[PDB]
């Protein structure tokens, strides 16, 4: 497909259309993601990671911002440990086969004329306003902090001070983003990837929660995670096993089964998957069944990449 | 002693047994921020006064000119506030003051110092930010997250200018209680009272307009006195008694013609007490020694200031 339906799919909104399709005119381009460093690098920053390999296709220039400060703002930890884990997944990044330039946070959210403009937003923002833009990003707090509004200006301020054509996040960005888009004169175009489903089925999936397959699991790990996933009959919306097949696998996807029940199933489109299990004609155990085994192979060579650095 | 002439006027010292201790040292220092203003008034006078008491005992005096908390604090940009932060300077000398004067943002822009206030950030409750703010924080409806950086700006800078004592006004006391409980050093802080307005309706305050401006003329002087909340008997939220208890000198003669007994001298503000409270005084009386001991004290400021016209 053409590189502007390439970058639009699989995407939940992007800002505007018009205004990428102008932008891949160009012979220079450039996009931007941030991640606060992850113990664990999860389906979800895979998800990210790959639109960001879209974009790379599509002849961006590609930066990475290990997000210590941003980290460190929500109570994650120490500066020198985050910026360890982000070095982690900056090689996990790299297994991925994603090609970009990596900088910490740290290393420019800090100097006098960006802190001074910091303030500046910090001026122009209300508290009422941060926290709405913190509500899916912040992490939870009985007593809320201080740190939690200067986080969302911090945000703002570093795509200012990066400059690049595209913005690319997922929809829990997408308050911090309209508030650049308010705040900033110089606007950039936003690609919002969605949020994948926790394992459980209960809400977003998260590094906190621990309710992800992570992209180094074992195959017996997926396998297992798979197996008491939520994942009820017929049931599209919130079904992380549909979302998977969704997101992750190649089409057209060959679904093993018993002739006892059905025999084997060939489908060519996502969309045929959605409404044979709607429908009912596929069995939750035969998705999981084809959802993990081709998951674990889709894995498998990032998983090795890591493997032989020992 | 020192303690004791350190001690007069001032509305608390916390605490009073560290401040013996840190008398005992040979080369100990203190410092106040101000907000620069576009008129110094009696508030301010009150307060450099009291920097003068430590200064004669033995104290280096250091003066912040806080242009960055003013910034924050919505009083305009940055290079404008500055200028009144010179002007400001000037008026200090005038009274009298030998201090070391130093802009905020001198220090409060520096990598290490924003670290430390997002360090801080992360300890400080917005709940108690705001509260730390309630009498300092510029009138909003939509409050901004500049609000909730001052206090933890303020409290960082006292970790780096690492004196032995913090002045400032009673409306201070709130994050100065927060940097004793945040910060390795416990800073003893000296509280001096806040004024009256004139119309008696609420607190002193350069935003309200409710002041006696040290460079006034005597013939202003006269007549915000002559307008001034004074109810016969009165004391308590009494601005005019006030300026006979913090400003004028004992003994101090109180004309009235002879019909009533004189020339009515009095060698304490206590015993200018018990004749108010008596009504044996007349609050026009009180008024008249007031503004015209008021003019003489600050002549010798407004002399100073009106001879910078060439």
């Amino acid at each position: 497909m053409d590189e502007f339906e390439m970058i639009k799919r699989n995407t939940s909104e992007i800002i505007s259309e018009e205004e990428l399709r102008e932008v891949l005119k160009k012979d220079e381009k450039s996009a931007h993601i941030g991640f606060e460093p992850s113990g664990k690098i999860h389906l979800g920053h895979y998800l990210q990671i790959k639109k960001m390999i879209d974009l790379q296709n599509a002849g961006f220039d590609i930066g990475i911002v290990l997000a210590d400060l941003q980290a460190y703002l929500n109570q994650k930890g120490e500066l020198d440990e985050i910026r360890k884990i982000g070095d982690y997944n900056k090689k996990v990044f790299e297994a991925m086969g994603l090609k970009a330039k990596y900088v910490y946070g740290s290393e420019f959210q800090l100097d006098k004329d960006y802190t001074l403009n910091v303030y500046r937003l910090a001026l122009k923002t209300t508290l009422k306003r941060a926290r709405r833009s913190m509500e899916l990003i912040a992490r939870e707090d009985e007593n809320p902090k201080v740190a939690e509004v200067i986080y969302p200006i911090m945000q703002v301020n570093g795509g200012h001070y990066l400059g690049g054509d595209v913005a690319v996040g997922g929809m829990e960005q997408r308050k911090i983003h309209m508030l650049a888009r308010e705040l900033l004169p110089k606007k950039v175009v936003c690609i919002h990837n969605p949020v994948l489903t926790g394992l459980d089925g209960e809400g977003k999936m998260s590094s906190s929660k621990g309710n992800f397959i992570a992209v180094d699991d074992s195959p017996e790990e997926i396998r297992a995670k798979i197996k008491k996933a939520y994942c009820p009959a017929g049931v599209v919306e919130g079904n992380p096993i549909m979302e998977i097949a969704k997101y992750f696998l190649e089409y057209p996807l060959t679904i093993k089964r018993p002739e006892k029940f059905g025999g084997d199933l060939t489908v060519n489109s996502y969309e045929e998957l959605e409404s044979l299990f709607k429908n009912k004609e596929l069995h939750p155990m035969d998705l999981k069944n084809a959802v993990a085994e081709e998951l674990i192979k889709i894995l498998e060579p990032i998983r090795k990449r890591l493997l032989e650095h020992h």
